């Protein structure tokens, strides 16, 4: 409920991760893949576990290719041709806040090579992965957020132009959110493209919530009204037009951070309710042992990559929601 | 002390700061001045107290002038016409790692108006402070470091050019390190210019050790061997040519952070020894209650501004030394 309780829940999960961290810096995943620990540097840093976060940086650095990518180890389909750069985005942010300026420069440089200069979006499928050059809202939003942390504001602005075009070009937003555009910049409505079923409870809301977070952060960076209006449009869209699952599904953390940030920037109490309700909902789902999981309930020493990623992820969202609610209350009182 | 123990000493100092933080976000200083808490955002964030760090950001934001400076409250002469930008530099870094991108952009924008475009140095005295346009190695090094964290690498490279020219232009480096150049870039040997007596135990060593830290981070950011060679020439200068006080004085933490950083990058055991020794020395000076002080020993509720600055400063240095020694160990195992 309170920002102190969100933070305490995050510190427990971070303690759970650090106790089971491997000597090479990898987090306790049942499959050694990058999609199990890409949020690890940033998450452990915000929890104060700077030597554990630096150890993850040691692990990430040893996997780095000369071009700045980490193409292996990757197994999950979503980290191959859905949002390949989703891992690279958190890696860039986590490295930069740690002061690993060489790691973050190389990571962000590769992210830039995947930018579509015509549209501002970022390619969904990595190198040597079959695909048609499509660009999705998640790859674009996380790369734009990585652009903000590394000071590449023009890249972040161009990424917001993509999200603005993707929002206006929606053919039927009341029923479906097409989160992908083709290489020319047109909204991609192909069956094999990510499309959120908005009036239904089938998840994938972070294709809307992560753009809402990134756009609010970009507004804070620039105080350009257009980025605020688009972020509030996405929040209104998720609150009124979308199913109740938009703030219940496991991917609702992005929108919760966006609402917490929007509360500190605007003071509108509806954003505090969305942030508090989401942050509370993640606290209730936490295992007493510290981790989050879909199936596991016992005192396990490792998790499958999806649960381990979600655990480090909720460390970030609970910490971000907590400090923006705490500061928003101080500001607007 | 091991890296685990340096981090434990940092967490205790951060804990001490957080319990006494004022409702407005200010740290427990007996005088309300910016020089008492400018390292607060960065230090509290690295310790994991992200809500306390956000609170410092709110307090700092309430002081920010439209041009991005915080000229008041200031009282210490060193933050007026010796190294005025020393406070702004840590504020920029702390704001940026927190994701307060509006605060960090505005702070960095002002810092860059203080850059001398002909020399790459940053003016020692602030606006409306009497001065002649001199630039010092501390204002330049902390501004270059803030530029690295905000991703303005051209500014950092220019700051490095100033440090290299200041180093080559030393008229008597074995006796005195003149840390100040004039507006045209000539090394300033006037009596009113900062000058370190390198063969006496008279402090002010951070005019050499903070350039060494920044230049090491710039080398990590660019892998331009010129910045490594200059950083190593400054460490060798402090190790062999300079008095033992360069690694014992309260301002030695900068040299220790540079040594820890150089150990992870180069693996040379001498750098690990400098960082270990400086790290354990600061741990031994810590009070039982968690703060650092020059002459205070009781269970106090606040501190002299210089003691509070030192307390937040040793949170940073002990954490940075600890994480770089631990990661250097893993890398050079």
């Amino acid at each position: 409920n309170s920002p102190h309780e969100l933070k305490n829940a995050a510190q427990r999960a971070a303690d759970w991760l650090v106790e089971r961290q491997r000597p090479n810096g990898a987090l306790p995943s049942r499959t050694a893949v990058i999609e199990s620990c890409y949020k690890g540097m940033w998450a452990l840093h915000t929890a104060g576990h700077t030597q554990a976060a630096s150890a993850v940086a040691d692990y990430v650095t040893s996997l780095l290719q000369p071009d700045g990518d980490i193409p292996q180890p990757r197994e999950e389909r979503y980290f191959l041709d859905v949002h390949y750069l989703y891992a690279n985005g958190y890696l860039t942010i986590g490295a930069h806040v740690l002061g690993r300026f060489g790691l973050s420069r190389k990571l962000m440089s590769f992210v830039e090579t995947m930018r579509n200069p015509a549209t501002g979006g970022f390619r969904s499928h990595g190198p040597a992965i079959p695909g048609d050059g499509r660009c999705d809202s998640v790859s674009t939003s996380i790369s734009g957020l990585a652009a903000l942390y590394t000071g590449r504001v023009d890249t972040a602005r161009s990424a917001a132009d993509f999200l603005g075009s993707l929002w206006v070009g929606q053919p039927d937003r009341k029923n479906v959110f097409h989160a992908v555009a083709d290489a020319s910049g047109a909204v991609l409505t192909s069956d094999d493209a990510v499309a959120v079923q908005v009036r239904k409870a089938e998840g994938d809301w972070y294709f809307i919530g992560l753009p809402a977070f990134f756009l609010t952060a970009l507004y804070e960076a620039t105080e350009d009204r257009a980025y605020l209006d688009l972020a509030t449009d996405l929040m209104t869209y998720m609150d009124e037009d979308c199913d109740e699952d938009a703030f219940v599904d496991s991917s609702c953390g992005k929108a919760g951070v966006a609402a917490a940030l929007l509360y500190r920037l605007t003071g509108r109490p509806r954003y505090r309710e969305i942030a508090e309700g989401i942050g509370t909902l993640l606290c209730e789902r936490q295992s007493p042992y510290g981790y989050w999981s879909e199936e596991e309930t016992g005192d396990v020493a490792d998790l499958f990559w999806g649960d381990l990623d979600m655990t480090a992820e909720y460390v970030l969202w609970l910490d971000l929601i907590g400090r923006n609610l705490a500061s928003g209350e101080r500001v607007w009182a």
